DNA sequence: AAAA
């Protein structure tokens, strides 16, 4: 039987239903769009379930069995078993608010609200909104004009390996015995991203030098002429308050947002302009005693970390979040050195990262 | 808005 749980499934990157999940992922995202979080939250629980299995969807009859598929959703499943194509999905494709909000946030720095404030003063193109002499912009959408090109093509592995190595070198000047280890997509097996995301962590390091670490780091590449773009969010870290109860829990360790500049040399690939490519990186830094925690909620997807902690909650009354992992019934925190102690705690069989693509 |  399969769980309704995207943590008691194994998804892997082998999707047998892409032709349902890309019209599903479609339509939960013009449900975002449209504020419409109950019905965005539906589509996203039924396109994660149909990615976890080890089958395609051929007929009505093999949805038998399968959770988190309601009506709406199967009425959709038909219509792509009929002709092939989802009505529905082609219809919010062709939609010129949902048309903007894609094109729009595909800025770095633009936003729903910022998306919505354009669309609504009649912009429709990313032409139009850079050459407007009266709209002023952000820092962060800048940088997000000024790369737009390089941060919209795909981040692939020899690049996310080549950033690797930048982080490393740069984290170890300073922090020698620091582990640093790509989290997200990468992690989870993806030939591509958006961007490179790292957890840093030092077992002998202090308070104070965990928290100079990314600010040295971000200094030596500005010395460097590799930092395109830097915002360094201060950690809010509470060592001793009770797990997020959120269905989206917030991320209190300290992390920054950056923009690198890559060079070509760097990239060992198979394969060139201007001879370096804009690379949008995310650094966290953390506690090393908390390293497993943030470990399991950085490695994603948004879809498994979401079942994780409502398991967590309705299954086993335990809180998880990104920080800690507490049992309401023994009245105790729960410790781990590994992800593989987080599910032991819970519970459930070991979910290897290229398995949770949910 | 930056976030898996
Ligand atoms: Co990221
Ligand atoms: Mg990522
Ligand atoms: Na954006």
């Amino acid at each position: 039987k399969i769980s309704q749980y995207a943590c008691q499934r194994r998804t892997t990157l082998n999707n047998y239903n892409q032709l349902f999940t890309d019209a599903l992922d479609i339509l939960a995202e013009n449900d975002e769009l449209r504020e419409n979080e109950g019905s965005c939250l539906a589509f996203m629980r039924a396109s994660s379930v149909l990615k976890s299995l080890p089958f395609p969807i051929t007929s009505m009859k093999d949805t038998e069995g399968i959770p988190c598929l309601g009506d709406k959703v199967k009425s959709i499943i038909e219509g792509i078993i009929e002709d092939g194509e989802s009505s529905e999905a082609k219809a919010v494709l062709n939609d010129e608010r949902y048309k903007s909000f894609k094109l729009f946030t595909s800025v770095f720095g633009v936003g729903l609200k910022t998306a919505e404030k354009w669309f609504r003063m009649g912009f429709r193109t990313l032409s139009k909104i850079q050459s407007d002499k009266s709209l002023r912009f952000t820092q962060m959408q800048k940088a997000g004009f000024l790369y737009y090109e390089d941060l919209v093509s795909c981040v692939n592995r020899p690049e996310a390996e080549a950033v690797s190595m930048l982080v490393k070198e740069a984290v170890v000047t300073f922090l020698p015995d620091a582990l640093v280890t790509m989290t997200g997509g990468f992690r989870r097996g993806k030939m591509t991203g958006h961007d490179v995301d790292f957890l840093i962590t030092s077992p002998e390091a202090t308070e104070d030098e965990e928290q100079q670490l990314l600010h040295k780091v971000t200094d030596f590449w500005k010395q460097q002429g590799l930092l395109l773009y830097c915002d360094i969010l201060e950690s809010t870290f509470e060592k001793f308050k009770q797990p997020s109860r959120k269905v989206d829990a917030l991320d209190h360790f300290q992390k920054c947002f950056l923009i690198l500049k890559l060079d070509h040399g760097r990239v060992h690939s198979e394969k060139e302009g201007k001879g370096w490519k804009a690379i949008r990186v995310d650094l966290v830094m953390c506690p090393y005693d908390r390293r497993a925690f943030a470990l399991l909620g950085w490695t994603g997807s948004r879809q498994f970390e979401r079942d994780l902690r409502r398991y967590a909650t309705h299954e086993r009354k335990m809180m998880l979040d990104n920080h800690a992992l507490y049992d309401r019934t023994k009245r105790v925190f729960l410790e781990a050195e590994s992800e593989e102690e987080i599910f032991a705690h819970l519970g459930l069989d070991y979910i290897e990262p290229w398995e949770r693509n949910a």
